[PDB]
Order: C-alpha cells, then structure tokens, then sequence
C-alpha cells in the first residue's frame, strides 16, 4: 500500500517503563492503529480503493496493482477512532461516530515497531476494565509482527509501520485488507453482518500470547503456536481460523492453551463487585512471568494486595502456571489437540526467544459474540460439559449491533507499562 497525506499521520505518545535489577526507567513510545481501520484510496484522487465492504473494480483489479494505485492515509485518533495517550493512560473507546473498536501497535520510532523478547522476562501493566461489559473484549497481547511491517521483504509496502501494516495472528485472518504488500481483494466475500468488513482469498499468520483477553466478567491468559515462528502469507482455506471451512487446517493454532480462572473452576476470583477477589469495577496490575522453558506464571496486584493465580486442578495436574503438562491436561479434560499439533509449548517458546510486537485492542465478536470468553461455549455443549462454562453471562449477550448500541461508550484504559526481567517490575 502506498502513503497519501491528505491527512497527517500523528502517532499518540505512550510512556512505558523498562525495568532492571537495579530500578525501572521511562521510555518514549508512540501507538499506531491498524492499516484497516485508515481510509484506503486513490494515490492520485479521493476515490475509494475500499468503500463498506467492496473493493473498487477499476483501481483493484488484481492483488499486485491495486497496492500500486491504493493509498493509506492519516488517522484522526481521537476525532474518528476515539483513542488518546495521556502519560502513562492508553484509552480506547468502543464507540465513535462512524466507527467501532481499534488496534494499535507500540512503537520504537515512527518507522519501526517496539520488538519485545519476552523469554526471561516479565511484563506488567495496569487496566481499567469497568467499562466492559459482555461481549466486548480489552485485548493486550504479543504477536510475531515484522518490526518494519514488511517493507524489506516486500517492496509493494511503501507504508510500512508508520501505518500499521503487516499486523499477523494465529487466527491467520483473511479479513485483513493488505498483506505482504498486496490487497486482498481476489477472492473477496464482503460480510453477511458486517457492513465494513469482509473475507479476502490470502490472510497473515504468526505466533501468537495472549496477556490479556478480558471484560469486566472474565479473563484469559492464552499462548498459541505456529508452525512458521515468523510472519507468512496464507492462501484460502489452507491458513485455518475462525473464518474457513476447516478452523485446524492451518500452520497455527487457533485454540490455545488459555488459563481462564472461571473455567477451571473458581468462579469468585474475577469480577464485579467486592465479593470477588479482584474487582473489576476497580482498577488492577496484571503481571506475566515468562521463563526461558515457556513456562508462565502470573500474579495481579489490587489495592495494594498481591493475588497469585489461583491453583487450579485439570485432572492430574495441580498448580498455577501454563506449562506442558497443564496444556497436555487441559486438552484431556475439556477436549481438542490443536495446541500440541502445532508445536505446543516448545514451539512458542520460540516465539519468546524472537521479536514480538506489543498489541492493545478493544474488539467486539462478529463470529461467536464472545461466548468463548465470558459464557457458556460451544452452543453444542451443556453447563455440564467440562469447560464450557467459561463466564456468568447470558448466551443471548454479546451481539456486536446489541451491545453497540447499548454501550457505545464503552472504554478500556492501558496505563503503567512495565517491562524487564523475571522480578524486577515490581519496585525498583
Ligand atoms: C528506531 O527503532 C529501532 C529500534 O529501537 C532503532 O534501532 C533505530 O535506530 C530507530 N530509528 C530511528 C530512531 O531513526
Ligand atoms: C477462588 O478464589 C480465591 C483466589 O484467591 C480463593 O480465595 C478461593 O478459595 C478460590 N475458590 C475455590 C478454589 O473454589
Ligand atoms: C460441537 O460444535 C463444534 C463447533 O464449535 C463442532 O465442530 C462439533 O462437531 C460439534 N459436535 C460435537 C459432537 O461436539
């Protein structure tokens, strides 16, 4: 995708803390939205290359030329997106006049990514989640992403990181509108309920750690493998995810290894209200230790009191940390192998080992409307089904034009961001 300039493109300052044995320092760092949230359109007119979910038959006929003739232009962050910095603060709202939830990207410079290695060390932030109901999600996570967004390996990308291109995942979604330089408008479905989005014939997978997948009601820690570490491209039904005839015939794992509190058993530690033992109508840290094996351990901190994660019992195994033999007995128990087919634990420790790009987002489900976070999952499965139960809302709640309309100022606030090695986060 080319650059037009028919309006400027400000990245919102973020400052985030680095962390050693000895103290913590500030950063300067900047967040950048995705490439398909930015008005795509004629390098030399204001004629749309993308309009609602059809791609313009004259300036995109093919993959390869239609990023020749097609421009990424600047992004209004808080006019348009609604999203604003404010020292530590990351903010994001759900809803702005015209458009619905963002992705952003922390970055190093104004060209090029913040690349974290996460094996040996820890990252911490703070969240505001009372604002977030059912079916929507503040998603704070790593992803395997080329820190220039591809522009040296393929030099059809003139935008680069400066627009938030080159954005990949486990799901290896096709809905992306720009990959490795090309469109994505062969072989496009404009989608059924969504007038802004729509199912391209290529996608963008890689590695994938979930941090943060969570509401008010509930929340996920989750790591998913890919057999490719690194960013590639996908073409139709062959890349898997949630939008293909087969979900487990891709190079990734779509599933996960998630460590849901609700899910494997206690109800009572996540929630609103004081009953529960982080509140979410309060503020709480979230901090994930990543070991140089895979294995991950977290502890939150509310109102000045430190909370391990909770131990939980998935058949034979008892503990409080995601490791292979937690993930080997979590897929016995509630069912599916897709995270040890892809490599499992092993293989997304490479993925710790290598570059990953930080990734806060505030999202709606179009496909399942959040029920595999928050309710009962699969509508197949009962309440008794092991491991269905994953939160206390209704399986009625979360459809995307319901809880638009409903909670349109819906927020979720990213603030204090911490990185650095295994104990060192936490003061100085
Ligand atoms: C931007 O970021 C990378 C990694 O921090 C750095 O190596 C490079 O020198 C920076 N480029 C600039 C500041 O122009
Ligand atoms: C769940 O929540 C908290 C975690 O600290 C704990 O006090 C409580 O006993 C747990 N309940 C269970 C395991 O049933
Ligand atoms: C249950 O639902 C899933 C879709 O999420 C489907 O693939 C599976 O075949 C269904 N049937 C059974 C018997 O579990």
């Amino acid at each position: 995708q080319q650059v037009c300039t028919q309006q400027a493109e400000t990245h919102p300052p973020l400052t985030w803390q680095k962390c050693t044995a000895s103290g913590c320092t500030p950063q300067q760092g900047s967040v950048v939205l995705d490439a398909n949230w930015r008005w795509t359109h004629d390098t030399k007119s204001t004629t749309n290359c993308y309009d609602g979910n059809t791609w313009s038959s004259t300036l995109c006929p093919d993959d390869a030329t239609c990023a020749k003739n097609c421009c990424l232009d600047g992004a209004n962050y808080s006019g348009t997106y609604g999203v604003t910095t404010s020292g530590d603060a990351l903010t994001l709202q759900f809803v702005t006049a015209s458009n619905v939830g963002s992705r952003l990207y922390l970055m190093a410079n104004d060209s090029t990514y913040q690349e974290f290695t996460l094996s040996g060390n820890e990252f911490s932030f703070d969240v505001d989640v009372s604002q977030l109901p059912c079916g929507l999600n503040g998603a704070l996570y790593f992803v395997s992403m080329d820190a220039d967004g591809g522009q040296s390996k393929y030099p059809g990308n003139a935008a680069g990181a400066k627009y938030g291109t080159g954005y990949c995942d486990s799901q290896c979604p096709r809905d992306l509108k720009f990959i490795n330089g090309q469109a994505n408008v062969e072989g496009w479905e404009p989608s059924s309920n969504n007038a802004n989005t729509g199912v391209g014939g290529h996608g963008s997978c890689c590695s994938e750690m979930d941090i943060w997948e969570a509401n008010s009601i509930s929340e996920a820690l989750t790591p998913h493998p890919c057999e490719t570490v690194g960013q590639t491209m996908c073409s139709g039904d062959s890349c898997g995810g949630t939008y293909s005839n087969d979900r487990y015939g891709g190079t990734c794992d779509p599933d996960g290894c998630d460590w849901n509190p609700y899910r494997l058993g206690n109800t009572s530690f996540y929630g609103p209200g004081s009953s529960f033992a982080l509140d979410t109508t309060k503020k709480l840290t979230v901090v994930t230790q990543f070991a140089t094996d895979g294995s991950i351990s977290r502890y939150y901190v509310q109102n000045g009191v430190k909370f391990q994660q909770p131990n939980a019992q998935v058949g034979s195994y008892s503990g409080n940390t995601i490791n292979t033999d937690y993930c080997a007995a979590e897929q016995t128990a509630f069912g599916g192998t897709s995270f040890t087919d892809k490599g499992g634990l092993a293989q997304i420790n490479k993925a710790f080992q290598g570059g990953m790009v930080l990734v806060m987002s505030l999202w709606d489900d179009y496909a399942v409307n959040m029920l595999w976070l928050d309710s009962t999952y699969p509508t197949n499965a009962t309440a008794s089904t092991p491991g269905a139960k994953r939160g206390s809302c209704s399986t009625s709640s979360g459809v995307p034009a319901q809880v638009e309309a409903q909670s349109p100022n819906s927020k979720v606030i990213y603030s204090n961001i911490r990185f650095g090695p295994i104990g060192s986060t936490g003061g100085n």
